[PDB]
């Protein structure tokens, strides 16, 4: 049955037919909704499971290019059946690889940035065999995507999983991240989100400069071997010093962030195939930049410190001192990136774009999967147009999936 | 489903195990292939039959006698047999006063969208099942207002009018809240007063109300008893406690002329206990600051309160990325908390409320086996990620007794 979604601000009502085409489960049941669980519940598939999934993807592909049932389509289906038959797997044509990767982004229910979905630069790295080659492919990705600040969406796709013992993995969660150091007293130098990975890198031989914004080395695993450390040429890492248009002391917080958000620990699934290394990158929404959790000193947060320098009453919560210092930190982030002509988007324009994207998707595609819990920005939610937009969340393939951290699965040698 | 379900707090890494979800009763709207958690709502003659009512009554009576540690007792088995005989010979049954009180507290305890549930057991229940006329509803509602308000030291309360029978004799409060401000659509397309209430204001005017046509005209009560046509009553203005909105730093903020009422009192919802339907059950607590909807008022023509506040703050409003909207919204929310506290009217900020709810949710998982929660509604409309509920995973499921939506009465009422 069709389903309606209403916008309660504009009273616009959209009809979803696209959800009838999903068959990956969401994790909810008729009796329990799990829409706020982050991962709501071995990975190597047999030929038996493979061809259905491959056939489904070849079918929607040849339907995307208005040739469903053509000689080309009939033949491509036979070609893939033969290849699954003899090799227990198959290889995507370049066109399929590009179409499938764009559509994984299009189907990412949690991504507010999807209006750009079809402008994606796809780098085919399926010939890669070693970590040195990964490092070369990733430097090219970084250099292309960054583009002296005029950022450009890209993805680099390394060879697909075979038996599971030969995975390609980028052990970093992002290509560019800052190191976090657990301290003597107990606090944290650098980015606290990365303390575990930082200790893994030190244990692997990395010599930490032990600063606040130490770019972490790339830790790269090719064909299931042990991972190897590589330093990204510093000239490829574009950074933005964070300053404030009104507060001239903000620059004295010593803060900066990197320009390129490039997520490197997810799994790309296309037509039954699993690409366990597929770093993809776009540009930031201002609210993502997690500099607020840095420690200015040995006791006070970037929130606490900013509100301190703003001379706010921090004795009680009802003064909303956290809320004021949050807005100012985000003003500073957007002002700084814009002053350096580094691509960034504010959460107002981003959510506005996404509503317009939803309209497009319901017109041409009969729906758009969307995860309200993740689409709604992490501040000022109800004054953005997504807050009052009803959304239907469902799981379409090709897709980006979660996968275990490699240091929990890997048998060293 | 499996027996255990785990939720994770990603800020603290605490994991909680939920077994209460196995007692969930009705559908959520979601399926295994689609999630409807952001959908707001996933004949009058149709009431529960004998065959439908029996198991629902039994389920509730069992749950009640279990709660008072008398399950399987003589008194439990006798109450069961008495209910079964009322249903058999009258097609319905009457709750005991104890059962009504327990039912109402647990509809609140089970309200997955309420951040305020840490208070659920401290709820004054007013039994109004002897009411027969709209004048008597007015009496009961005036005493609810006066009790709940308590000169600014607000106390949560619910007043429960007779249950539904054949669906042709419903009691209804036509107001959406006991206290709301009138909104008047103008011939030029602008709005005076509160635009959220334009439709109901027009119903009141059509029902004979003479409006003052001001910014903050308290609407009249529109009260239907026993399925009769509703009738209009003015709340005595001395019962409506109000707070002028001023700002601790901005002297000019008082010049906006804003005020709001103290007592949030929702009156269009349906209370379901043991299969019985109480279509009129106004209930009230106190506000979280972010609720107070003064920001949508028009200061002048095309400028609402957000725009006007940003104008008086001299913020650049030419581009969104200056975050002028965000900045103005914080100051509005500061003034609202400052005003209620200065006048000693009960109010809670979103930081305190969500912190209390996390404490409450952990206790419920501990002592009840779970706590249904609707993240989409629990997380506040501003500064979500810096409140403790943003990073908290939740399970949403529908337990009974419950508060439910019902269609507006003007859509279904047969006029006499
Ligand atoms: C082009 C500009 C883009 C913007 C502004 C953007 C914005 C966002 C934001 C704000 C989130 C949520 C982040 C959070 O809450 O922590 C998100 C999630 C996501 N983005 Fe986008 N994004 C962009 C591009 C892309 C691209 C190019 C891809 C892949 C081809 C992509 C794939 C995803 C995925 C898969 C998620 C979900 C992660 C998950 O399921 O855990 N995004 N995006
Ligand atoms: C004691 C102070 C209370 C506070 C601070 C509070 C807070 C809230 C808030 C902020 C919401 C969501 C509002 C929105 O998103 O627009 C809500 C929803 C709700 N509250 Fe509470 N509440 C309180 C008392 C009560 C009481 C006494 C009852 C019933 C006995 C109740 C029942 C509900 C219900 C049923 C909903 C959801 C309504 C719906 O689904 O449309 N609340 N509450
Ligand atoms: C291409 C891209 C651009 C952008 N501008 N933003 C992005 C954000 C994510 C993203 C967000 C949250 C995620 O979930 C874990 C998490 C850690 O911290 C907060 N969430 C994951 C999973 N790797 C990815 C992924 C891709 C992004
Ligand atoms: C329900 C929900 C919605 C949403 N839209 N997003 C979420 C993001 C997280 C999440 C989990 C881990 C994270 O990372 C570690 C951490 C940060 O702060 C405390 N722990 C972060 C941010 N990094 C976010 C958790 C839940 C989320
Ligand atoms: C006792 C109580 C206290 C309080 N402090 N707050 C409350 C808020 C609601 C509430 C919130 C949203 C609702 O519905 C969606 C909506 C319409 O407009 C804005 N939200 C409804 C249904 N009447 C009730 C209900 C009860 C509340
Ligand atoms: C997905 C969602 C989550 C949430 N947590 N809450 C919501 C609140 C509304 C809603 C509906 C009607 C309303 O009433 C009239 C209106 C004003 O602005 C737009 N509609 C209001 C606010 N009064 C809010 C709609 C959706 C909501
Ligand atoms: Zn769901």
């Amino acid at each position: 049955r069709f389903l309606k979604v209403k916008n309660w601000e504009t009273e616009v009502v959209l009809t979803d037919t696209l959800h009838l085409k999903s068959t990956l489960e969401t994790g909810c049941t008729e009796y329990i909704c799990m829409g706020s669980i982050m991962h709501p519940s071995e990975d190597v598939a047999t030929k038996d499971q493979l061809f259905p999934l491959a056939k489904e993807f070849i079918d929607q592909y040849y339907s995307s290019i208005k040739r469903f049932g053509s000689k080309a389509h009939m033949e491509r289906l036979e070609e893939v059946n033969k290849e699954i038959d003899t090799t227990s797997t198959y290889q995507l044509k370049d066109t399929e690889l590009i179409y499938g990767a764009k559509h994984a982004w299009r189907n990412a229910s949690r991504c507010v940035g999807r209006i750009q979905w079809s402008k994606l630069q796809v780098f085919d790295a399926r010939d890669c065999t070693t970590a040195h080659g990964m490092f070369n492919y990733i430097c090219n990705h970084v250099k292309y995507a960054t583009n002296k600040g005029n950022l450009r969406s890209a993805i680099t796709i390394f060879p697909q999983r075979t038996d599971g013992k030969h995975d390609f993995r980028v052990w970093n969660s992002q290509l560019i991240r800052y190191a976090g150091y657990k301290q003597p007293d107990g606090s944290t130098l650098g980015d606290p989100a990365n303390v575990q990975f930082t200790e893994i890198c030190i244990q692997q031989g990395w010599k930490p400069p032990r600063g606040r914004f130490d770019v972490l080395p790339l830790l790269l695993q090719a064909n299931g071997n042990d991972p190897e450390l590589f330093q990204i040429p510093p000239e490829l890492v574009l950074e933005v010093p964070i300053r404030h248009p009104k507060f001239e002391w903000f620059k004295d917080l010593g803060l900066k962030w990197y320009g390129l958000p490039a997520v490197s620990n997810m799994l790309l699934e296309i037509g039954g195939l699993e690409f366990s290394a597929c770093p993809f990158s776009g540009w930031y929404m201002g609210t993502e930049i997690g500099v607020r959790d840095y420690c200015d000193n040995s006791r006070y947060n970037i929130l606490e410190e900013v509100a301190k320098k703003m001379n706010l009453d921090m004795r009680k919560t009802s003064s909303l001192w956290k809320d004021q210092a949050l807005v100012e930190i985000n003003i500073a982030v957007l002002y700084s990136f814009q002053s350096d002509k580094v691509t960034i988007v504010d959460h107002h324009s981003a959510t506005e774009s996404f509503i317009k994207h939803m309209e497009n998707e319901y017109r041409c595609r009969g729906g758009c999967p969307a995860d309200w819990v993740w689409i709604v920005p992490p501040m000022s939610g109800s004054i953005t147009p997504v807050f009052h937009q009803e959304m239907l969340n469902y799981r379409l393939t090709p897709s980006f999936e979660y996968q275990p951290d490699p240091w929990n699965t890997h048998v060293w040698k």
